[PDB]
């Protein structure tokens, strides 16, 4: 009876206008996002009219803050529904993302992952339509620590913020190894240095055979191995939130942020797959991934598709008219640097970054519909955005030709081979994946 | 010519009223500090009327935010001009140290160590008497990464924050130590996980024999070992500072906030000894440092005083009347807990922390006589903080009486004379450095 | 593959509504406007609503001030891009300047060369469409000394103000005329007035053979001549943002407001031509004039255009509703003056000033088509304003006729003709430029 179709896409990080160009492919990409009943992006980019500081996260690529008629060209597009978790939606601070509520709201742009406190950034958005309903949640793997929102005390109010999935890495390293580790510890003088610390706490911090040192934990084992762990806090809580979004909307879609990879830079991490197996436990009918400036595999668990990474749908970076002092302060110069020039000095003009590879620069929208809740079908659409072109032009998505499609078409099967995932393939490059229902 | 007396205090960690009690060890205290011409201490505690949100300081003994009327307790105490980089100063964020810096403005009370960005946190404040005039500049090398000022750039603003005073610890360690690390690396999959980012870079992160690794970076050394270092750009911008501020007044003092212990607790860190004399080098009259809930030795360096910690001056951190949410989670608990029951169950009702020990309920407030820019007179008041007594008692200042002033100023001898530092003890219990000059 | 089409005109001095009348010429002239991807003119007028306060610019004609409604007027007669730096922009101070930042920005308007510091009024603006971005730059070399923005310093915050585009003038005379010169200094006591900037610089501030006096700066020569050269500091500037703008845009447009003649009235001064000369070797596919009242020459350079002046596409300074009290000054009156009949006795009745003349009321509507940068096509529309009609009839522009038009076309063939420029001429009397590629 029910007959909904959801649009998803990667990170957008937009700092430009003409989003969608004259070029029939980039139409026709906008008329496949305004076709469907909920088309989803992640807005990673700070929307500003001034308000909020820069923040020093040259671990994310510098800061990445954009006029905010960029969102003009978002909704415009086509996408209707925003995920906002992500390690760069806090790069003008609290006050940054109180503007970018204002703001979104002030456009009637529904949104999650962000919010004036923890709980409103753990809420699912509700995007109702006339064929029906879609509650969208957001939450990111990759932030800078205490960027994560906070709720209120009796005493005290809460902390605006992003929706936080955080994990654990563990080394486990043999016990020849972890007595080495001992031996410097205590040789070089650091255990010294935890001395009143240990009065303090009555026992050392670092003895919890488990180790801590170096900000990194360390686990005796008989063989050297690497493990993450989702934290158990947040995966209960998202988890508990996707069950209540079910009770209230007919499609519940579970947007994660995650740099985070695997032993191979294609994989991702452990903690997401089991993130990602725990949604869908919880009813949710799809989860799309972002982070990675690339494609990741495809899996299907439970007749639900999990995207671990959709790529960017919109990539203009190295276009920011507005470069923070921290950030210039990364190229050393003879002479003070405009924004372009300081982007072009901090790839080696072109030779370095994600500019000479292609994988970097090709993306994928899913078109799924569902019936009552049952996928019936998963469209697959490459996009190209613009590998080789300049700069400037480049990071604009269009559907991409038959030729790049297939191209594009072909990695995405090869990264969902060891799901188990068959996609079958249209003549003009675009495809669908193999369903059980 | 120009005679000038400066009275000198660590950190000021006040939360309640009624700061100087009926008792006259506490009246005398008050008139101590009002008959000098500048008495400094340094602001250990956010004064808020309600701007800002919290932020997470687990790591710095959670959020200290107070009503903004202990202000009035501070001047009313005789203190005048207030260091104000600490590990605390931003625990409402950038909100609330802007608030901070318009209830200092509002009072007419000097300040240095934050401001709207970078630049405003490194100048002095010149504090101006009818006998003359002193520059305080204040910095800390205890933060949260990010908490530092920024100062803005063509396109951005800069972000209100503290003085940074960063600084870098090296471990070193044997080859075959080293080869052991570089192993583990290797044998976990650590390395592994850093393949794009050796792609991207073109070279591994982790190879700069020196390594970089677990957030830590170690190089080969003949013997383990252990060393600290400024930040050269912090060390170089404050001793400019220092430098313009000497040819603006009389007398300039340098204020540091500084946890980081030595090879002992007592100890303070090696790079802390180095930018104290560079600060004299620069042209300080005096550095006045700060951190630890305890006292540290005393060093006279080219005829000017270093008070490598003076403890606290106030410690009321147990009395604050409003505990964050991410305070509170730090303890277990059946029920929700109010405030005081929540430091009470924080250190075991009085068995762990700071309360069991002496050392942290001693202070000591130096009255420092120049003239002309020569250090004249150093005279050493002990301060009985009230060990032993409740919870809601202790933490308020006092002249100790003879017994405990004697062995306060035994403990700072003791840990003077490492430096070459000796006192002559009054009856009382008071005493002074002796001089050269 | 991008295929792109520019619309130029010079100042739009718009003080009424309805800008387009129903005459089909005008109407023609709005089509061809609204049919380019791009359409600049350069706003010289200050829209208001009632920010900031008149200043003195009795030698720009007055103030220039109008109702922000005429905003609208420009949009829907189907200019895009605006170019704010002129004689015209600060004529109600930084307050002026900044609320007509906040009207340009309220209604979408994309502007350059005014900003709330010198940064911003340097900086391009990029207006983006589905077929390509262009790059706008803006500055001017007429304006009252202090009008020009100024960056921030480390304690001072930046001054609200235009881009300029400063330049020096030198009298060149000979050896005898000098000594004359000097000797009118010495003799007349002048020399005698500078004794205290004599002891107090060291140095007599006239003497640097050089000399200045009068504030003007002569130079001994062979033959007595006069020389311009601009400012060294805004023209490397102002390169350094062109090269940073072509990294960023498909088209970048360099705008220039200059009411300084050379020889005789209808040639550029020197320094104007080496800028546009220089603007070109720094990347920019067109150089836009304009300040004078009437058209100057076209040149083409490594097969770029340069209108040195576009005259004015709206001229309606007589029908403005706000004359200052230092406006009305310049006119003496037995009554108070209405501003229409001040307008009147100002011209002496329409016997002087711009009102008697035709090549005061002839414009031109360049439209530039590139194709991957390379200039393929320039079409010529001129422009007639209304010679000879009533003053509030007069100033509205529209397509000319083809009489007019080809006395306008010739009359620009003319002035182009000393920079080997030449036009092909269509039966209608518009025309297009002669290109080598
Ligand atoms: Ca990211
Ligand atoms: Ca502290
Ligand atoms: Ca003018």
């Amino acid at each position: 009876m029910t007959r909904l179709t959801v649009a998803l896409s990667g990170a957008c990080m937009v700092t430009r206008g003409g989003l969608i160009t004259s070029d029939p492919a980039a139409e026709r990409l906008r008329d496949l996002l305004r076709g469907t009943d909920f088309a989803v992006t992640n807005l990673e980019v700070v929307p500003s009219d001034g308000r909020g500081h820069p923040v020093h996260n040259a671990v994310g690529g510098g800061c990445l803050i954009a006029d905010s008629a960029v969102l003009d060209e978002v909704t415009a597009a086509g996408f209707s529904v925003l995920g906002c978790a992500n390690n760069h939606a806090m790069d003008l601070g609290t006050e940054g993302v109180l503007g970018t509520m204002d703001l979104l709201r002030a456009r009637g742009i529904p949104y999650a992952g962000i919010g004036a406190d923890l709980t409103g950034a753990r809420r699912p958005v509700y995007a109702d339509r006339p064929g029906g309903s879609l509650a969208l949640l957001s939450c990111t793997a990759t932030f800078l620590p205490g960027q994560e929102a906070a709720d209120p005390s009796p005493e005290l109010p809460g902390r605006p913020g992003l929706n936080p999935l955080r994990h654990t890495a563990t080394m486990q390293v043999t016990a020849d190894q972890m007595d080495v580790l001992r031996t410097i510890d205590a040789e070089t003088g650091l255990r010294a240095r935890r001395a009143e610390a240990r009065a303090l706490l009555g026992v050392d911090p670092a003895l919890l055979d488990r180790l801590a040192l170096f900000g990194t934990r360390f686990r005796t084992a008989d063989a050297p191995g690497f493990t993450t762990e989702c934290d158990p806090r947040d995966l209960d809580e998202i988890a508990r939130w996707v069950g209540e979004a079910r009770l209230r909307a007919d499609l519940v879609v579970v947007s994660v942020h995650s740099h985070e990879p695997g032993p191979t830079p294609e994989t991702p991490g452990e903690f997401l797959r089991v993130f990602a197996h725990r949604m869908i436990d919880e009813g949710a009918h799809a989860v799309v991934g972002h982070g990675p400036h690339f494609l990741r595999g495809v899996e299907l668990y439970r007749n639900k598709p999990i995207f671990y990474s959709l790529g960017n749908i919109v990539s203009q970076i190295e276009l920011t008219d507005r470069v923070s002092a921290e950030d210039y302060a990364k190229v050393t110069a003879e002479r003070p640097l405009t924004p372009g020039r300081y982007y072009d000095r901090l790839s080696g003009h072109g030779t370095r970054l994600f500019a000479p590879h292609r994988r970097y620069w090709q993306s994928l929208v899913p078109v799924l519909t569902f019936e009552d809740g049952t996928l019936t079908a998963a469209r697959l659409h490459p996009v190209d955005l613009g590998f080789g072109r300049p700069v400037h032009r480049r990071g604009r998505p269009r559907l991409a030709d038959r030729a790049e499609a297939e191209k594009t078409l072909t990695d995405v099967a090869q990264l969902s081979q060891p799901y188990g995932t068959a996609i079958e393939v249209m003549d003009d490059g675009t495809g669908e994946l193999a369903l059980d229902v």
